[PDB]
């Protein structure tokens, strides 16, 4: 679901959002851009493969994955995450507290844009440098 | 300017917005409703003329204004927005304390869009239910 079209996001700006994942759902997606062919960060946490994939979308193109293990929090509950926007690397403090890094590889330097994807009702937004 | 899309409020829950009022600035506009064509709450706080105007955007036709004197909020500071939804009329609460009024003309069941238009920068954004 959920779309945000022209937020103002700068490299320092640390960025909050509270939702609460679905029941039995696969995963979730939660995606920050300038749009929907240009994603700097793909946050993909995956129950099934008991992983959280990171990646870059450029138009028509998939950058290689990064996968992150913890994969700590479970579905059926509030779930915060935080992400922290350098304009060379992407910080993401997670539920439990420990912290993951995923670069830029779009070279941006400013992120106009977040969509909530799979199965994740996101009920809060922050945006504070 | 920014855009809410693909939400989903429903009668009862509340919609409360955190951001900054731009320094030297006529007004702004808050855009409640489910499209661009299709506005059920049109806030509209407007400094210069020191009025709140209210109205419903039906497709290619505005509805009937309504007009209320009691902004007692000012431009350089962060400031919070407070809007009930509720199946026959919208409860819009003003940082100061003021409740203000306003039908839904339009009535439906579903809330999908929010926009935030001129000089207002919401920082924050909540829902609850």
């Amino acid at each position: 679901e959920l779309e945000v079209k022209n937020m103002d996001m700068k490299p320092g700006s640390t960025l909050k959002i509270t939702g609460s994942i679905a029941d039995g759902t696969d995963g979730f997606v939660i995606n920050l851009g300038q749009g929907t062919d240009k994603l700097n960060l793909h946050f993909n946490p995956r129950f099934s493969e008991s992983t959280i994939v990171c990646n870059s979308l450029d138009g028509s193109n998939w950058g290689q994955e990064q996968r992150e293990d913890h994969l700590c929090f479970s579905p059926g509950s509030e779930v915060k995450f935080t992400v922290t926007f350098e304009s060379d690397k992407f910080k993401v403090k997670l539920p439990d507290g420990h912290e993951l890094t995923f670069p830029n590889r779009l070279g941006h330097s400013h992120l106009s844009y977040l969509s909530v994807r799979g199965g994740f009702n996101m009920s809060s937004f922050k945006l504070k440098e």
